[PDB]
C-alpha cells in the first residue's frame, strides 16, 4: 500500500482525503489501533500515543477533503503501518524512515577514510549509493565508507537510500583538508636565485598546524637537512631549524620556501610535510630541485646538471652559432678546446629544453 519514507527528525505528510471532500469526520490510528489524531468540528484531536504532540493535520486543507497527517520531529521508531479510516474506507500507510550518518566527523584531512552506516526499521532493507561531488557511484549495504579521501572528494555528496520502488536522498557534506601538487620540479643553474610554491585551498579552524620540509642532498648523505614551520590562520612562521642554507620563508598563507643562490650541492628531492588538526592527519606534497654548472676550466670548458635528473634525458653543449659541439646522456659532459661564441648547455628530454645557461669562449 502507501510505502512512504522519511528522514530522521525531518517531518513527512500522510496523503488521505476521499469523494464527499466536505468537512467530516476520519481519524489517524496506527496498526495498534491507536488513535493518532481526529477531528470534532474545527476543533482536532489527537491521542495517547507516542505520536501525540509530534502529529498534526491542516485544518484549513480539512474543507476540501484532506485530513493529512503531519509528523514533526520525525523517530525513527515512527516506522509503522497508520490508516486513515474516512468515511466507510480505510486507508493503509507504513513509513519507514532512514537516516545516513558519518561517525568520523569534524575536521577531516586526507587519508583518513570516511565511514556511512545506516539507521533503518528493524524489519526492512536499504541500499545506499551514495554519489560523489564529482564522480565515483560509490555504493554499499546498511554501511559503505570512503577509503582514503582525495582532495577533489571534498564538497557536497547525495547517498541514495533504496528501500521499495521508493527511495530517499541523503546529503551529507565532506570536505577533505589538505596540496594541489604532486612532484613540484625546478629547474635552475649554480646561482639563480631559486623559489617553490604548495598552495592549499584557504580554511580557518583554531590552533591548527605545523609542520616541516625534509630534503635528501644528492650525494650528501648529510641529512636530518631541514625547516621547520608553525601555522594559524593566514600567519605562518619558522619554528626554528633552517641552517645550512639560507633558506627565507614568508609570513604569509601562501608558502614560498626561497633559496638565495642556487648553489650545486643544493639539488634533489624533498617532502613537505604538513600536519594540522582538529581531528588531523598529514599531507604531503614532494619538491625536487636541478641545478646545471657551465664553467670554462682554463682554456678548455664543462657543465654539468645536478639533482634530480632523469636517465632519458641529454646534455649537449654547442656555441649556438654552429650545431652539436657534443651531445650526451649524462649530468657532466666535457668540451675540450672551444672557439669564440656565447655557448648554450642544454638539459632536456625527448626533444623540449629544460636547463639552458649561457657562458662565452675568449680566443
Amino acid at each position: 500500500k502507501k510505502v512512504v519514507l522519511g528522514k530522521k527528525g525531518d517531518t513527512v505528510e500522510l496523503t488521505c482525503t476521499a469523494s464527499q471532500k466536505k468537512s467530516i469526520q476520519f481519524h489517524w490510528k496506527n496498526s495498534n489501533q491507536i488513535k493518532i489524531l481526529g477531528n470534532q468540528g474545527s476543533f482536532l484531536t489527537k491521542g495517547p500515543s507516542k505520536l501525540n504532540d509530534r502529529a498534526d493535520s491542516r485544518r484549513s486543507l480539512w474543507d476540501q477533503g484532506n485530513f493529512p497527517l503531519i509528523i514533526k520531529n520525525l523517530k525513527i521508531e515512527d516506522s509503522d503501518t497508520y490508516i486513515c479510516e474516512v468515511e466507510d474506507q480505510k486507508e493503509e500507510v507504513q513509513l519507514l524512515v532512514f537516516g545516513l550518518t558519518a561517525n568520523s566527523d569534524t575536521h577531516l584531512l586526507q587519508g583518513q577514510s570516511l565511514t556511512l552506516t545506516l539507521e533503518s526499521p528493524p524489519g526492512s532493507s536499504p541500499s545506499v549509493q551514495c554519489r560523489s561531488p564529482r564522480g565515483k557511484n560509490i555504493q554499499g549495504g546498511k554501511t559503505l565508507s570512503v577509503s582514503q579521501l582525495e582532495l577533489q572528494d571534498s564538497g557536497t555528496w547525495t547517498c541514495t537510500v533504496l528501500q521499495n520502488q521508493k527511495k530517499v536522498e541523503f546529503k551529507i557534506d565532506i570536505v577533505v583538508l589538505a596540496f594541489q601538487k604532486a612532484s613540484s620540479i625546478v629547474y635552475k643553474k649554480e646561482g639563480e636565485q631559486v623559489e617553490f610554491s604548495f598552495p592549499l585551498a584557504f580554511t580557518v579552524e583554531k590552533l591548527t598546524g605545523s609542520g616541516e620540509l625534509w630534503w635528501q642532498a644528492e650525494r650528501a648523505s648529510s641529512s636530518k637537512s631541514w625547516i621547520t614551520f608553525d601555522l594559524k590562520n593566514k600567519e605562518v612562521s619558522v619554528k626554528r631549524v633552517t641552517q645550512d642554507p639560507k633558506l627565507q620563508m614568508g609570513k604569509k598563507l601562501p608558502l614560498h620556501l626561497t633559496l638565495p643562490q642556487a648553489l650545486p650541492q643544493y639539488a634533489g628531492s624533498g617532502n613537505l610535510t604538513l600536519a594540522l588538526e582538529a581531528k588531523t592527519g598529514k599531507l604531503h606534497q614532494e619538491v625536487n630541485l636541478v641545478v646545471m654548472r657551465a664553467t670554462q676550466l682554463q682554456k678548455n670548458l664543462t657543465c654539468e646538471v645536478w639533482g634530480p635528473t632523469s636517465p632519458k634525458l641529454m646534455l649537449s653543449l654547442k656555441l649556438e652559432n654552429k650545431e652539436a659541439k657534443v651531445s650526451k646522456r649524462e649530468k657532466a659532459v666535457w668540451v675540450l678546446n672551444p672557439e669564440a661564441g656565447m655557448w648554450q648547455c642544454l638539459l632536456s628530454d625527448s626533444g623540449q629544453v629544460l636547463l639552458e645557461s649561457n657562458i662565452k669562449v675568449l680566443p
